[PDB]
């Protein structure tokens, strides 16, 4: 996250880590036993960290469980990053607490302007490499259809949507992908692509959930 600020220990309890030796994206709680991501982040021996806040020490709350199954939406589209979603089941059910909670799908689409939560612990600087210790946030509206693809003519889909500021400064960036976009206490967003971080006319895109719904209930209820 560039320009954001420290969220504070646990205040985004449906933010989770996965981490292969080394954080390397984001995701969310969706239930007990289920997380959501972005499908460029598969990887096998993938291990669901939840609880979290500073990734690099043992704080307590922390609840570590491999991923039994993780499934990429199977109109996935590597080089134009459409449908980039993935579902990752949990070897064992997640406790669920105040500090480990779910966050609720959306029931419909969000609206240009709406205020959305996004959050990781992905790259601090626009220009350069710095990755922090403990969870960052960010405040970002959704953009307009309009300017998001005016901002990336021919490249986005009905599948995504812009969010964050047209004056550069502040966009989640490297190792936030997979990460939620919360709005009005629904997820209605991923962190998925966008060109470099905080760059002027250049906003973040981010998966559309509201899209998937039936998708991944269906999913879940079979598997
Ligand atoms: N600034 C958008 C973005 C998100 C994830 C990775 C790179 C860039
Ligand atoms: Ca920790
Ligand atoms: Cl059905």
């Amino acid at each position: 996250i560039v320009g954001g600020y420290t969220c504070g220990a646990n205040t985004v309890p449906y933010q989770v880590s996965l981490n292969s030796g080394y954080h390397f994206c984001g995701g969310s709680l969706i239930n007990s036993q289920w997380v959501v991501s972005a499908a460029h982040c598969y990887k096998s021996g993938i291990q669901v960290r939840l609880g979290e806040d500073n990734i690099n020490v043992v704080e307590g709350n922390e609840q570590f469980i491999s991923a039994s199954k993780s499934i990429v939406h199977p109109s996935y589209n590597s080089n134009t990053l459409n449908n980039d979603i993935m579902l990752i089941k949990l070897k064992s059910a997640a406790s669920l607490n105040s500090r480990v909670a779910s966050i609720s799908l959306p029931t419909s689409c969000a609206s240009a302007g709406t205020q959305c939560l996004i959050s990781g612990w992905g790259n601090t600087k626009s220009s350069g490499t710095s990755y922090p210790d403990v969870l960052k946030c960010l405040k970002a509206p959704i953009l307009s259809d309009s300017s998001c693809k005016s901002a990336y003519p021919g490249q986005i889909t009905s599948n995504m949507f812009c969010a964050g500021y047209l004056e550069g400064g502040k966009d989640s960036c490297q190792g936030d992908s997979g990460g939620p976009v919360v709005c009005s206490g629904k997820l209605q967003g991923i962190v998925s692509w966008g060109s470099g971080c905080a760059q002027k006319n250049k906003p973040g895109v981010y998966t559309k959930v509201c899209n998937y719904v039936s998708w991944i209930k269906q999913t879940i209820a079979s598997n």
